[PDB]
């Protein structure tokens, strides 16, 4: 297992735990705490389409531990800066939220959802999240200095930026993961001709970017943003992030030697790629630990239902098989209306499947071996419900509120 | 609300949160973590009747944060000493447990469930639990030095002991609670003729026992152990512990002024006592916050069902009333086979009711005002299921594993 931050999944969820639902609904933040009587709780009247004027087109809304308590706080990147609603521990969130910094906003620093990435991460391993943004001139970091005091937004690396040199959301990928093996989150960038790494030194600095693979990129191997999803994830159990991507012929991986050196790029699964009919607009794919061994498995929501290929434990894989006859295109699930997640809901380290459907939120539980039980109606809440949870106007995440 | 440790409830549960089931079953520690798919998880194959030789008549089995991570660990006072299974933060408990001190055991120091009390509490307020024992010659403490290092068991107070002077379980009550107002757990002892306090200094030392109330005792008002239950809880909202006892004619309180000095003993509820049929063998009673206002309310499981009296906020009460035709004698609930709990399961700060019955574990949710909804079968697990969960051979607590 590696803790990892991607563009699609900026909020790390524990591989072994009881994931909670956090929804930025139309009228505010709705918490669905993983519990015996799941009931949506309107925790904060803000951070919402119809409370505070929050927009998916202009703002970023996340969950992270900004105080160091181990409790996840609500964080919003608004117009004038970053606002935080502190989780008081005992199921209460501060409302109204407090503005902790005049940077990383639409009006503060000219940040744009179309050009930049903003993440929250404990890059210094101090137990609370720094602000890290992939901006114009490079990677800007504001150190979290306790008590919601954030250091100056500081250009810490002149690379991986819209204007340093030429990073684009329609061409490239920028993730954070420990690939060097020092416990700290590094920068992993899929550029034009190479995957680049910038090592996190440990002390709030990143080394200059270095090329590590001549593949997985738009102009090295023909990897395209829509059609060929790429991931970073521990596939060997050594605790460092390997690389895997769903391409044309199937899934290709390059394994980390444990220090950020990558081996040859090999086809490990002849499925999940375009040759077998997997399309970005229809078929969400994920890497998640479905067997509790700390190694990433491949999960895909295909046409007839969900397909999985299990990791043998060493970065090679078994064949893909259909494991669950639901949550697929045949059953009516769509990327534009519905939300699907692959996360542990039950504390056994084997990821379960939950889907926010048209009118119902459904779940199927992993059996502890990578197989799935009968689908069950968990709640009417969080479902699309004719627009109540439209992707255009709401954001939903799984997160461990108690981490 | 005040943090309180009692003989019947040695483990404090949060008044606002999602309490977890922790059961010491026949085959090991079973965690019933409060979650969407509640299932017994055999976490440690020890601490059990048929795993490690653990017995209700010989050993003490608890949950407490021994490491300071905010996560409850499994702790057992066994034969040769105290054993801990650390909770790693990812629903994993060390197995086998490791011994942390060769004392406070049946063989090590001659501790007896029939004679002595053993608690775990953060009496120094450093984020982790010291061991506190009421033994033969007085109060013995072992300082939790971190990393599971425990200091020598030290006789810190020559009072409250089986042989200093004659404290007996058939007769007296010994609790930990903050009654001085200094934020630290004090010793509260219902002796022969007085309620005694021993103030907690801070350094984890206690001042000589001082008489504070001439009442609530076997020789001061005729208070008997089973028949006339006494509790300590915050009934005023100030964070200091008040005192309430269910006498013959109803509930008498003595209110804390906030500095550990008590007002006149007065009758505030005309029910819950032997006069109105309440009996030690049949009708367990509790103080719990049913309204979320931080003041303790009175709950009793009677004949026809559950009765409550709601605190006005200041230690005076509305009249008692039956809120639920269930969990009572007439529905077949007995103290000898079944377990009943009054704890928040839903994080709204209003305590709910859960019961481990004959073949089923049932729940009724507080509506948020002290009323209760229909009883729902939660799971078949943790139920007597003769006699998988016999009280003679197993132990079940509610606890918040994630503080």
């Amino acid at each position: 297992t590696s803790n990892v931050i991607t563009q699609d999944l900026p909020i790390p969820v524990a591989s072994r735990g009881f994931a909670d639902i956090v929804g930025f609904g139309l009228d505010g933040v709705v918490i669905g705490r993983n519990a015996v009587n799941l009931q949506p709780f309107l925790a904060v009247k803000n951070f919402a389409q119809n409370a505070g004027g929050w927009l998916t087109t202009k703002h970023v809304r996340l969950i992270a531990d900004t105080t160091g308590t181990g409790k996840g706080d609500i964080v919003g990147f608004g117009n004038a800066g970053v606002y935080v609603s502190v989780n008081n521990g005992k199921n209460t969130f501060a409302d109204p939220p407090k503005m902790v910094i005049a940077n990383f906003g639409y009006d503060a620093g000219g940040w744009r959802v179309e050009k930049h990435l903003r993440y929250l991460a404990d890059i210094r391993k101090t137990g609370r999240a720094d602000i890290i943004g992939f901006g114009e001139k490079g990677v800007l970091v504001s150190r979290n200095n306790g008590g919601l005091n954030f250091g100056p937004a500081t250009l810490v690396l002149k690379d991986f930026g819209y204007d340093a040199g030429g990073w684009r959301l329609d061409r490239h990928l920028r993730f954070l993961a420990d690939v060097t093996g020092n416990g700290h989150l590094d920068i992993v960038g899929f550029g034009d001709k190479h995957v680049f790494i910038s090592r996190n030194n440990g002390d709030g600095t990143f080394a200059p970017a270095k090329s590590v693979i001549d593949n997985f990129c738009i102009d090295a191997g023909g990897w395209k943003i829509g059609d060929h999803p790429r991931f970073v994830a521990d596939l060997t159990g050594d605790g460092t992030a390997d690389i895997i991507g769903c391409g044309k012929a199937g899934c290709w991986v390059a394994l980390n030697n444990g220090g950020g050196v990558f081996g040859q790029v090999k086809l490990v699964i002849n499925d999940f790629g375009t040759d077998k009919g997997w399309q970005a607009a229809k078929h969400p794919r994920f890497i998640a630990d479905l067997t509790g061994n700390g190694r990433g498995d491949v999960v895909g929501f295909g046409n007839a239902g969900v397909y999985v290929a299990l990791n043998n434990g060493d970065g090679t894989f078994q064949s893909a098989k259909l494991v669950l006859k639901d949550f697929g295109v045949q059953q009516g699930w769509t990327v534009s209306k519905h939300r699907r997640f692959v996360v542990d809901l039950t504390g056994d380290g084997c990821a379960d499947i939950i889907g926010f459907g048209e009118k119902e939120t459904l779940v199927s539980y992993n059996d502890g071996k990578g197989n799935f039980g009968p689908v069950k109606a968990l709640t009417n809440d969080f479902s699309f419900s004719g627009g109540k949870w439209a992707p255009e106007t709401t954001v939903c995440w799984m997160a461990n509120l108690d981490s």
